[PDB]
This record gives C-alpha cells, sequence and structure tokens, in this order.
C-alpha cells in the first residue's frame, strides 16, 4: 500500500496550463527555503524549476508513464523525460 510522498520520489506533475511534467520530490537543503505547509518542492526534470505542489498534483511515475511518458514539443520536455528515466537522482545544479 502507498506511503506519503517523500524525497527522491518520481511523479509526473500537473501544473495548470502545462502538460504532465517529469519531476522529483526534492530535498530541502540546509539553510534553503522550504515549501508552504502541506506542499513539496518539485523539481522539473528539463526546464530544472521548482515549484511547490501539493499531492493532488503528483501523479507516481510507474504508475503514470505509460500515459504521460511520450514526447511534447514544450521546451525542455523531452530532455526530461531522458533525465527522469536515465538519471533522476542526479545532481542538475
Amino acid at each position: 500500500m502507498p506511503h506519503a510522498f517523500k524525497p527522491g520520489d518520481l511523479v509526473f506533475a500537473k501544473m495548470k496550463g502545462y502538460p504532465h511534467w517529469p519531476a522529483r520530490i526534492d530535498d530541502i537543503a540546509d539553510g534553503a527555503v522550504k515549501p508552504p505547509p502541506n506542499k513539496y518542492p518539485i523539481f522539473f526534470f528539463g526546464t530544472h524549476e521548482t515549484a511547490f505542489l501539493g499531492p493532488k498534483d503528483l501523479f507516481p511515475y510507474d504508475k503514470s508513464k505509460d500515459k504521460y511518458g511520450k514526447p511534447n514539443k514544450r521546451k525542455g520536455f523531452n530532455e526530461g523525460l531522458w533525465e527522469i528515466q536515465n538519471n533522476p537522482h542526479a545532481s542538475y545544479s
């Protein structure tokens, strides 16, 4: 049965106006800005942007990849597909 989300989990993350996007739940570095309550720091693959999202917008990667893991014209998307499949836990600093 599912646990709560934790850092390192892989997802497709949904934001209004964008396709479901390959992403991970990030850690918060020591000294870094924390997310609001009930939000997680989401690192989007490809764009390498962070937004704060709740569970309603996070779709576990294993379950969702057959639906959402397809090329998209949007900037950074296809790079993001490579990153999530091939090195999802790397440093993208």
